[PDB]
C-alpha cells in the first residue's frame, strides 16, 4: 500500500485508469478530425483548428487523471489507445455529430465515475470530477449542439456555401 | 436559536468545534518541530522553516472553522490545546513521518466530518470541506510522502550528508 | 489521385503514416516515464518533467508528419497507439537507458525513411527529414548518453544520494 | 573558365538559365491574372492582389537564380519571356486551376534540376533547391488546391455569390 493512500478504493483507482484511456482515445479522434479537415480536398482550416484544439484539451484532461492517480497513491496503468472509429469524417455536420456523441460518451463515463466515488464514499474524487470536468463537459456539449443546429440551418450536407460560411463565422479564425 | 441558523445540525456544530481544536493541535505540533530543527545541535533551518510555515497554515485553517461556525449561527467553543506528543523529533525523517501521520489524522477527521454533513443533509458544509480542505490536504500528504521517499533514498537516518543535502535542495531556502 | 500530389510515392506515403504512429508510441512511452517518476515512492520530479517534456516533443513531431502527409496530398491513416513496454521503469538509469534505445529506434526509422525517399527520388521528403528531424535526433541521443554516463558516475543504481543529486543538477528545475 | 568556378557542370549552368526564364514566364502569367481580375467587368480585387503578389514572388525567385549563377561562376543568359497562354482567365476557378498547373510545371522543372544536380554530384545546387524552392513550392501547390476545393464548394463557375464570397474571405483583403 502507498504511504499516501487514504480512502481510495481499488475500484476507483481502476476506473481512473480507464478514464485516462478514454480521454486519450477522445484526443486521438479529434486529431483525426483535424487532419481530415486540413486535407486539400476538404480544406476547412478553421474547422480543422477547432478539432485540433479539442484534441489538445482532451490530452490535457488525460494528464490531469495521471496526476490525480499519483496524488492519491494509486498507480497509473496504461493500455493501448484505440484508433478512431472512422478514417474520414464526411463533412462538418457529420464530424460535429460524431463529436457530440463522443462528448456525451465521455460525459457518461465521468458521471459513472462520480456514482462509483459516491458509492465508495470518496468526496475528494467527487470534488475533482465536479470542479475539473462536469461543467466544462456540459459547456462543450452545448457548444457542439449549437453548432449542429447552425449547420442544419446552413443547409448541410448539401449546401457547400453554407459549410464555407460556418468555417468563416462560427469557429474562431486560425 | 440564532436568527441566521438554517439547516445546521447540533452534531455538525460540535464537530466543527472539534475540528477547530484539532487544527490548533496540529499547528502546535508543527511549531514544536520548527523549534527542534532550529536548535544549535540540530541546525537544519530550511526544514525548520517548512514546519513553521505549516504551523501557520494550520492556524489559518483553525481560524477558517471559527468563521464558518459564526457564519452558520453556531457557537465557537474552545478547549485546551494539547501539547505535542514529543518534545524532540529525532531527525528529518522521523519528523516527516510524524507529519505524514498528523496530516492523515487531520484528513480522516475532515472525511468523518464530511460523512456527518452528508448524513445530516448539509450541502453547504460538504462544499466548504471539499472546496477549502480536502484537496489541499491530499497535496500536503503527497508532498510529505515524496519527502520521506527522498529522505530514505538519501540514507536517513544514518547518512548525515544526505540529511544536510535534503535541507539545501528539497525544502525552499528560508 | 489528389490534385496536389506530385512526385509522392505510395510507399513513402505509407511509411510517413508508420512514422506518425511511431512518434505517438514514443510520446506515450515518455508519458509513462513521467508518471512513474512522479509517484510518491519514486518522487524525482525534475526527472519526471524531463520525460513529460519529451512526451510533448514527440507528440509535436507526430503532428508534423500529419501535416506533411496532407501537404503532399497523401492521406493520414491512423493505427492503435501501443502501450509502453513496461509499466514501471526501475530508476533514473534504467529509464534513461530505455530512452536511449527508444531514441535510436526512432532514429533508425527516420534513416530508413530517408533511404526510401532517396530510392524514390523524393528530395522534398529528404529535406524534410534532414531539416526537421535528423539533427534534433542526434542531439537528443547525445544528451541521453551524457546523462547515462553521469548516472553511472553517480553510482546508480545503488547510490540513492547520487540519484537525488542528478535530479537536482542535471535536469532543469521544474 | 571563371576563377570562382568549382564543381559546376555546364549542363547545370544551362538548366539554371532555363529555370530563370521559367520563373520570369510564371511571373508574367500571374501579372496577366492580376490585370484580368482588376478589370471593371471582373472586379475581384482581392483575387487580383493574390495574383499580383505571386507575380512578385516569382520575379524574386528569378532574381535568386541570377545571383546563384554568378555566385557559382556561371554566366546569366537571358531569352525572351513568352507571353501567357491566355489573354483572359474566365473566372476565379479557371484562374486557380491554371495557377495549380503552373505551380506544378515549375515544381517539375525544379525536381528535374535536382535530378541533374544529383547526377552531376553538385550538393551545393541540391541544397539551394531544397532550402530555397522545394518546400515553398509544396506550400503554394497546397494553398491553391485548397482554394480550388473551396471554389467548387462555393458553386463556381455558376454561383456568382460564391465567387464574391471567396474574394472576401479566402484571400487577404488588399
Ligand atoms: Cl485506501
Ligand atoms: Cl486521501
Ligand atoms: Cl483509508
Ligand atoms: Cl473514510
Ligand atoms: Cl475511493
Ligand atoms: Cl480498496
Ligand atoms: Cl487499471
Ligand atoms: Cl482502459
Ligand atoms: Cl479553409
Ligand atoms: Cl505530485
Ligand atoms: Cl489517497
Ligand atoms: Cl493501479
Ligand atoms: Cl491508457
Ligand atoms: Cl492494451
Ligand atoms: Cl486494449
Ligand atoms: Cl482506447
Ligand atoms: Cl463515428
Ligand atoms: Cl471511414
Ligand atoms: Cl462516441
Ligand atoms: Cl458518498
Ligand atoms: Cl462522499
Ligand atoms: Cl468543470
Ligand atoms: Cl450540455
Ligand atoms: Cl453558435
Ligand atoms: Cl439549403
Ligand atoms: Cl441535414
Ligand atoms: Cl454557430
Ligand atoms: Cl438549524
Ligand atoms: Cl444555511
Ligand atoms: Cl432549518
Ligand atoms: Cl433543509
Ligand atoms: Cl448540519
Ligand atoms: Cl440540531
Ligand atoms: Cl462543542
Ligand atoms: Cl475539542
Ligand atoms: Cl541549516
Ligand atoms: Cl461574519
Ligand atoms: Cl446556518
Ligand atoms: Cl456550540
Ligand atoms: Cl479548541
Ligand atoms: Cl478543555
Ligand atoms: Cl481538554
Ligand atoms: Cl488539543
Ligand atoms: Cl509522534
Ligand atoms: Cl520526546
Ligand atoms: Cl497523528
Ligand atoms: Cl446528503
Ligand atoms: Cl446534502
Ligand atoms: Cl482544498
Ligand atoms: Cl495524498
Ligand atoms: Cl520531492
Ligand atoms: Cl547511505
Ligand atoms: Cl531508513
Ligand atoms: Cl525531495
Ligand atoms: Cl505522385
Ligand atoms: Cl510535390
Ligand atoms: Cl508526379
Ligand atoms: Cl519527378
Ligand atoms: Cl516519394
Ligand atoms: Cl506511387
Ligand atoms: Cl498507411
Ligand atoms: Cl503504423
Ligand atoms: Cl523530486
Ligand atoms: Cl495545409
Ligand atoms: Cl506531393
Ligand atoms: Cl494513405
Ligand atoms: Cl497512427
Ligand atoms: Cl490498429
Ligand atoms: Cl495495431
Ligand atoms: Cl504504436
Ligand atoms: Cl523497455
Ligand atoms: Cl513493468
Ligand atoms: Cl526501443
Ligand atoms: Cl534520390
Ligand atoms: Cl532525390
Ligand atoms: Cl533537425
Ligand atoms: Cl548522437
Ligand atoms: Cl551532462
Ligand atoms: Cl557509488
Ligand atoms: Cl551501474
Ligand atoms: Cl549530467
Ligand atoms: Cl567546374
Ligand atoms: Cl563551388
Ligand atoms: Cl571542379
Ligand atoms: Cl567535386
Ligand atoms: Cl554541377
Ligand atoms: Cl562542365
Ligand atoms: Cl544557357
Ligand atoms: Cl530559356
Ligand atoms: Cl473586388
Ligand atoms: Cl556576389
Ligand atoms: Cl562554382
Ligand atoms: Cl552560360
Ligand atoms: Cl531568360
Ligand atoms: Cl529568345
Ligand atoms: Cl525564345
Ligand atoms: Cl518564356
Ligand atoms: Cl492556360
Ligand atoms: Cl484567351
Ligand atoms: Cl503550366
Ligand atoms: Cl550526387
Ligand atoms: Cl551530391
Ligand atoms: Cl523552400
Ligand atoms: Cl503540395
Ligand atoms: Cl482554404
Ligand atoms: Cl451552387
Ligand atoms: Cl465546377
Ligand atoms: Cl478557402
Ligand atoms: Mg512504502
Ligand atoms: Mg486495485
Ligand atoms: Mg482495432
Ligand atoms: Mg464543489
Ligand atoms: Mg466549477
Ligand atoms: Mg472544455
Ligand atoms: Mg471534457
Ligand atoms: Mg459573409
Ligand atoms: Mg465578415
Ligand atoms: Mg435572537
Ligand atoms: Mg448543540
Ligand atoms: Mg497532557
Ligand atoms: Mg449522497
Ligand atoms: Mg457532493
Ligand atoms: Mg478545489
Ligand atoms: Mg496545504
Ligand atoms: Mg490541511
Ligand atoms: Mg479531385
Ligand atoms: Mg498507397
Ligand atoms: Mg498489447
Ligand atoms: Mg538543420
Ligand atoms: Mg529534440
Ligand atoms: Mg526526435
Ligand atoms: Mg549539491
Ligand atoms: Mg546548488
Ligand atoms: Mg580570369
Ligand atoms: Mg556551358
Ligand atoms: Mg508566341
Ligand atoms: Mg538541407
Ligand atoms: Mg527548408
Ligand atoms: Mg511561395
Ligand atoms: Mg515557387
Amino acid at each position: 500500500v502507498s504511504q499516501v493512500r487514504q480512502n481510495y478504493h481499488s475500484d476507483c483507482e481502476a476506473a481512473v485508469n480507464r478514464m485516462l484511456n478514454l480521454e486519450l482515445y477522445a484526443s486521438y479522434t479529434y486529431s483525426s478530425m483535424y487532419a481530415f479537415f486540413a486535407r486539400d480536398d476538404v480544406a476547412l482550416h478553421n474547422v480543422a483548428e477547432f478539432f485540433k484544439e479539442h484534441s489538445h484539451e482532451e490530452r490535457e484532461h488525460a494528464e490531469k487523471f495521471m496526476k490525480y492517480q499519483n496524488k492519491r497513491g494509486g498507480r497509473v496503468v496504461l493500455q493501448d489507445i484505440k484508433k478512431p472509429e472512422r478514417d474520414e469524417w464526411g463533412n462538418t455536420l457529420e464530424a460535429m455529430q460524431a463529436a457530440l456523441q463522443l462528448e456525451k460518451t465521455v460525459n457518461q463515463a465521468l458521471l459513472d465515475l462520480h456514482k462509483l466515488a459516491t458509492d465508495k464514499v470518496d468526496p475528494h474524487l467527487c470534488d475533482f470530477l465536479e470542479s475539473e470536468y462536469l461543467e466544462e463537459q456540459v459547456k462543450d456539449i452545448k457548444r457542439i449542439g449549437d453548432f449542429i443546429t447552425n449547420l442544419k440551418r446552413l443547409g448541410l450536407p448539401e449546401n457547400g456555401m453554407g459549410e464555407y460560411l460556418f468555417d468563416k463565422h462560427s469557429v474562431k479564425e486560425s
